């Protein structure tokens, strides 16, 4: 019994969560008094966090010990909890399952978590331009998390906006949810609205990206996946990075802007000396990062959300943002850019509206800005995530014997 | 004086050393009441260890100091070490060695150590199919750790089962011992049964592997080499990788089962993504790892030493195994698999009758599970290594820098 | 509002400075009595330094502050500071400058700083064959720090003996000094015949190294650039790597000897398993590192610098230095290499008459000697850094408590 799953993309330090920018939906987590924070504010949970994501207008919370906790907008199910009480939905509550949840990923208003053996739960809902298409069956949200019908353990979910994608321990990547632009890398242009001829059902029940073997026989396997807010990139075996889905600011790394349905290999990240390990995107930017500390950015300049300083203009390939110091980890919000720097440090830039990052100010940001603040101090930061008006960061005391 | 010699697969962190497995020849190190131990136990040794290796029935521990100790069977000598007094096998003794020694190899019945200045010494025997051929001369085990007449220095040294393996500091790779599966990379099959006519001097004086360099120049130069039981794996200045030996399950990552007389380019490690830094080997299979954090395994499947997953099938080309997190470092024991993290944890798979899994059972585990235990609580794993029925961990305290 | 930007380069580590070699001039800092040290020795300064930078005959430590402190020759005002009160040149003293300062870069005759904001502060002079030739105008040197802004910040500094190089936020590499040797990779026109001085001023002007892009956009740019004492190496966004400047023993990588005065795309560096991150430079040597721990060494082998082994030849193309642990760092002197190990270890080697090797005595030393002494004990090494006749080291006490 009991075969265990475990992945590189696992998060397993333990930390506090604190939370910036809009909250007038829940998403701080900070309660009903609380419906804006222009700086991080802590979010006290009963136990250590290892993972926190900002999904569109909600927030989820790994423990340590396997519980999710949820906050934020509850009217498509993302919590995934009973907030029949008035206000229960503006503090963090435990979202109840029996096994033990390894990682959790967040979208517009779906929420995803994949327990210790590799199943795969998913609640709330996805839709389109025009309005809701359901989770796993057509039209129906899922207040409750459902099983996601597959036959073999997961390793990694990754979400984007509206869609969810799945790395199984043998390399297959299986997509589901919106198809609009692309992003599920496995319908044909023909059905992307609404499943076209061939209902929504193809589009919400779990089916694997088929592609090629760049060689001669067998179809590719993949080693990791990564998700922006429409568009994904899928890391084969041998390395190639392939993107799919929107790219009308070029940010899946494309010299045109139609979207893309088929998975490209995108020629843009050819192994350089850049061995890519980390991809996030909001809706019309990327930010990604090598393995050798450096993070990146390409599509849309407006408001500053590529980082590299001001007057960038559209970029069409990855670009160095070199104003950082060395990278650990990198993450974008709808119109901005995060990076966690290797010695615990996170820099912010981009859109500055709803006051994610964490100036204390709305203005843009075109460069790089470190964040500060009381609740920064004498602590390292662990991860920071980003949804479409605030920013979940996940910090630890920086350690004094 | 003497120049003294450094290698970056040298250890120096200090550690406690953990065993777990079968203990009835004293390879445990627990002493003559303690025969078996399914979670790893504590071993007393006098001093801090900044690299511990299995042999077949032995273990071989180096000190910060420089000094070697050894416990396990001393039929053939691979102690290195006088254990007349009754039960001084079982527990730790010095070997006698009067070096600062820096690296230590272990193998079936024999042990090697490389001095400080690159000087290599050597105890025990070596054996073939047949039995006992000898050491460093025809027909003679040595009891006592004896110099290899070698007259450059080397900067590492790797055991297989049988055969040893000497990279010198200018890149010279230098084989002796059995050579009955090709293992040496320099003897003719016709001659690899205790050297033929030829006798044994043509496997045991120290000689080069030798390949006429590509782009015609002079001769192939290495920047590193490992041993799996009996096949050789050596990474050219090119950084490409070479393999000699044993491949009757495809472990060494070619097409074909016949063990390999000759050096071969293995096409199947080739990739521009994936730099080859480690590798280790059983009897019948393979693990190694790139720079990435990412563990491979190859050949033979029975029993789940591949870690590939329940119903995996032989593999011919390195295989990646998902279900890990960052991975630091990889070892195998003769039928099981292991990889350390970088987050400081161990994770084991294959065949379980030994309890060298640490789950604390002894069915097989064709996945990899996390070895936990009390010996492990609030510690980080440094190193970890595997013989035939048991395994050597090398441990810190909650690591502090 | 004065943005702030950073780098990965840029050191943030606090430490401690200790110096070895001759003092003859200041440049120990241990005062008027000091003329030489034989093993390292502690330099009082009243902050903790972040990072520390040996010129020719000067040493320039940047406080975690951002303060400077100088010691050392200041005929031609490397030291950016009052030396009129007899003595004063041979303690660290503080250069007067308003501004946080983030990283250093010093040569034979000049000394330059980058503030917090991106704009590069430079005093002293540059010199040529032929005496000197000016700092910002001809024959003009400055006691005090002159500002030098481009139309965008600069991200990182880097000296040669007499050249500076500035890599912009965009990756433009700026470059002004003496071009006699093709170091500033520019003005080829104006060494063809022609002497440097004939157009003295274009030299003392910080203007873009132009690469046209073959298969061509606009022009190449960079992600790194570093100097050795009459050459510069630059790593391209896409990883290859550049040099131009002295190659007379060819430690540029060339096939031939001649001065390089556009740059060249090395191709003795283009290796599809070796990603250059480190490069450094004396005059005839040069000591560069991949990604993987490993350093390589290249150009003239007279007196050890290469630190392959005894009899050493020439090298033209970046050959493995087989003989250390796991390499952070790199450096050069004008006739010494160092490298400085993961584990915070300093290792040492060539001429040996100046004592900058450490090792107690005035020797060469072909194969790298770790540094040792009361003042490395128990300390990690930092950095270390390199002059005509001495060495300076950053350390920390061992993270124990």
């Amino acid at each position: 019994k009991k075969v265990k799953v475990s992945h590189r993309s696992h998060s397993t330090e333990p930390g506090l969560v604190l939370t910036l920018g809009q909250g007038d939906v829940g998403q701080l987590g900070l309660g009903e008094n609380v419906m804006e924070r222009k700086k991080p504010a802590l979010v006290s949970i009963p136990e250590d966090v290892v993972q926190a994501e900002a999904g569109g207008m909600h927030t989820v919370c790994l423990s340590k010990s396997g519980q999710v906790y949820s906050f934020g907008c509850n009217d498509e199910g993302a919590l995934g909890r009973d907030t029949s009480v008035e206000g229960s939905e503006m503090v963090p509550g435990k979202v109840e399952l029996q096994e033990k949840v390894v990682q959790v990923s967040a979208g517009d208003s779906h929420t995803a978590a994949l327990t210790d053996d590799g199943r795969v739960f998913l609640w709330g809902s996805f839709r389109d331009n025009n309005g809701v298409i359901g989770l796993l069956e057509p039209m129906k949200k899922s207040m409750v998390p459902v099983q996601v019908q597959l036959d073999v353990p997961v390793v990694k979910v990754a979400s984007g906006n509206d869609h969810l994608v799945m790395l199984t321990a043998d390399g297959d990547l299986y997509t589901l949810g919106c198809g609009e632009q692309g992003q599920l890398g496995r319908v044909p242009e023909l059905f992307a609205n609404r499943g076209g001829r061939q209902g929504l059902e193809r589009l919400l029940v779990p089916k694997c990206v088929m592609l090629k073997s760049r060689g001669s026989r067998g179809h590719v396997r993949f080693q990791d996946a990564f998700c922006g807010a429409y568009f994904t990139f899928a890391i084969s075996h041998e390395g190639h990075v392939y993107g799919f889905g929107l790219s009308n600011y070029h940010q899946l790394g494309t010299p045109g802007t139609e979207s893309c349905f088929i998975p490209q290999n995108l020629t843009s990240f050819k192994n350089s000396t850049k061995s890519w390990v980390g991809f996030s995107g909001g809706q019309h930017h990327t930010v990604c990062m090598d393995s050798e500390g450096k993070a990146y950015s390409l599509g849309r300049a407006e408001y500053g959300r590529l980082g590299l300083g001001e007057g960038a203009e559209e970029k069409s390939i990855p670009t160095l943002i070199s104003r950082l110091p060395a990278v650990s980890s990198v993450a974008c919000g709808a119109s901005v850019g995060y990076a966690v720097t290797k010695d615990g440090r996170v820099f912010a830039w981009g859109m500055g509206t709803n006051y994610q990052l964490g100036t204390g100010q709305d203005e843009d940001a075109w460069s790089p800005v470190e964040m500060m603040g009381k609740q920064l101090e004498n602590r390292v930061v662990l991860s920071v995530s980003s949804g479409g008006q605030h920013t979940v960061l996940l910090v630890k005391d920086k350690e004094q014997s």
